[PDB]
């Protein structure tokens, strides 16, 4: 009975996501270690080094934690590539499975209407309905004494005494991805144009926990973590290029990872090609996208959810657009009708790899330093200086004076802008070397000197900041300049408070509490699935004892 069957087709799906979900959460392990506990000894591994930053040990272990992450983010891509082909195999199996049922059900319509021209044959064909509807959600029903049979979604199994063949194919989306189509009936000359059966209308048996396994764990999960790989190694990446090395020269990436992964959809009738970046690599996006074009705009969907992120109009030529986090260019406008796939993260894991493992590429110390002059004879106390994105530092010693009448202090690179912090702060733009800037010893001052003109031209300071307080006398003076250096640490101690960071979830969560939420994702799916399918296999047997308690 159909009831039977649409029971049966939801146990089997239940059952086939919980366990494919169960091997996925006992591979990912607990929320608060594996990854998560790579990732926090890497940071504490560079606060190591910054209260030893000339020494090669510490440097070293600093790369051996970076090698322990790196080879447990990239198993992790294998783990889940694994799972993806895993899925891949299991479609196309049970399509193998599913064609021999329906070829056999049609050849017992034929065999049965013979004979009505036999109590066996009826139950013959009765359980191969019911091995079919393990494998895929379908829907019989009566016609002369026949059965004829259609997938959930509509499409023609068995009809009368002919079967209609599915076939596993790459996705038109995703090559990676096997998805299902129809050929038409089974053994024809030249089958009709193949047709994509959406993965979202295959409900029901295998074939519905297959794929939904895929879309709504495997896929979201290896984005998410994913995700996590980006914005740590850009990070820091970011924070590195702040510091110097043992040279003193700028430092330079410790990670690297492969760009976003895009495919343009096989149902495209332009030839437009599409290139991705992230807005803000330490904050990248966490799930798998289409870009789509209507004629008119283009859309980005979230194809896990297939919710809107945003539209885009762009005049320019070629198309260039930003949309949710990412930088979206185009080779030129596509057809309506055409699409890309944007697997911004997926992909980060594979390649993730450490930029270098020489230890002294890391750079511990910063690049610039203030001092008090030695022959200050008042109170005031400067910070050593730190710098920011595309900071600057000109060829010479800058050196800051007090005016104690006038209480200001002058000696500011010409072409730069001071600005003081407050409630609310206040700018100065500097014009020549007397340039005075306000300083109350009862406040002190934080200031930025960033160039005036921007982005800073060659020569002129920029990015620095420094902090003024107590009380210099008149003529007391304060230097900005390159550090000098050997063994200072202030980089790596800014790098290792990076693990405190809110990068992830909209400036919300951390790399670890971001970690978190990944795997209890895939451990509240799998204590769900395992009560549902538990449930729903235990009613399916129940529904199936009345029916063989028939009279």
């Amino acid at each position: 009975s159909n009831q039977l069957n649409a029971a049966q087709t939801q146990g089997s799906s239940l059952s086939t996501y919980y366990t494919l979900v169960a091997q996925l959460n006992n591979y990912v392990g607990s929320p608060t270690a594996g990854i998560a506990t790579a990732i926090t000894n890497y940071f504490t591994g560079l606060q190591t080094v910054a209260n030893n930053a000339a020494d090669p040990s510490a440097r070293q272990t600093a790369m051996s934690n970076a090698q322990t992450l790196a080879s447990q983010l990239v198993a992790a891509g294998q783990q889940y590539s694994q799972l993806r082909q895993s899925v891949n195999s299991q479609l196309t199996d049970t399509v193998t499975q599913i064609n021999s049922y329906t070829s056999q059900i049609a050849q017992l319509n034929e065999q049965i209407a013979s004979a009505s021209s036999p109590n066996q044959l009826l139950d013959q064909r009765d359980l191969a309905v019911s091995k079919l509807s393990q494998l895929a959600g379908v829907q019989v029903v009566q016609s002369n004494g026949n059965y004829s049979v259609f997938l959930s979604g509509g499409q023609p199994l068995v009809v009368g005494n002919a079967s209609y063949q599915l076939a596993t194919v790459a996705s038109p989306s995703d090559p990676s991805e096997l998805t299902i189509v129809s050929k038409g009936v089974a053994g024809s000359a030249q089958p009709g144009p193949t047709q994509y059966l959406p993965d979202v209308s295959l409900t029901g048996g295998a074939l519905g926990g297959l794929l939904a396994f895929r879309s709504q764990t495997l896929d979201p999960a290896q984005a998410q973590l994913g995700a996590l790989a980006v914005s740590f190694a850009s990070q820091v990446n970011a924070q590195n290029a702040l510091g110097v090395d043992m040279s003193g020269n700028p430092g330079g990436s410790l990670f690297a990872v492969g760009a976003p992964a895009v495919y343009a959809n096989q149902n495209n009738t332009g030839s437009a090609t599409l290139s991705v970046s992230f807005v803000d690599g330490t904050q990248p996006t966490t799930s798998d996208y289409a870009l789509s074009y209507d004629g008119a705009k283009y859309t980005l969907t979230d194809r896990a959810t297939g919710s809107v992120v945003g539209t885009a109009t762009p005049s320019s030529t070629p198309p260039t657009m930003t949309i949710g986090g990412l930088k979206l260019s185009l080779s030129s406008t596509p057809n309506a009708g055409d699409s890309f796939t944007v697997l911004p993260t997926r992909g980060a894991l594979d390649g993730f790899s450490l930029a270098t493992a020489n230890g002294s590429a890391i750079a511990a110390a910063s690049p610039v330093l203030a001092a008090g002059v030695a022959t200050n004879s008042g109170t005031g106390v400067i910070s050593q200086g730190s710098v920011s994105a595309g900071y600057q530092l000109p060829s010479g010693t800058t050196t800051l004076a007090y005016n104690a009448a006038s209480k200001t202090l002058s000696g500011f690179p010409v072409g730069t802008t001071v600005t003081i912090a407050g409630t609310p702060p206040t700018s100065i733009n500097i014009t020549s070397a007397t340039t005075p800037v306000p300083y109350d010893p009862s406040k002190g001052a934080s200031m930025t000197i960033s160039s005036t003109t921007q982005p800073a031209p060659s020569g002129v300071m920029n990015g620095v900041s420094v902090s003024l307080s107590g009380t210099p006398a008149d003529g007391d003076q304060f230097t900005i300049g390159a550090n000098k250096g050997t063994n200072d640490g202030r980089n790596a101690l800014a790098l290792s408070q990076l693990v405190n960071s809110k990068t992830m979830n909209n400036g919300t969560t951390t790399l670890t509490g971001a970690y978190a939420g990944y795997v209890n994702a895939i451990g509240n799916a799998a204590s769900q699935l395992k009560a549902s399918s538990a449930a729903q296999t235990a009613l399916v047997g129940q529904i199936t004892q009345a029916q063989q308690s028939v009279s």
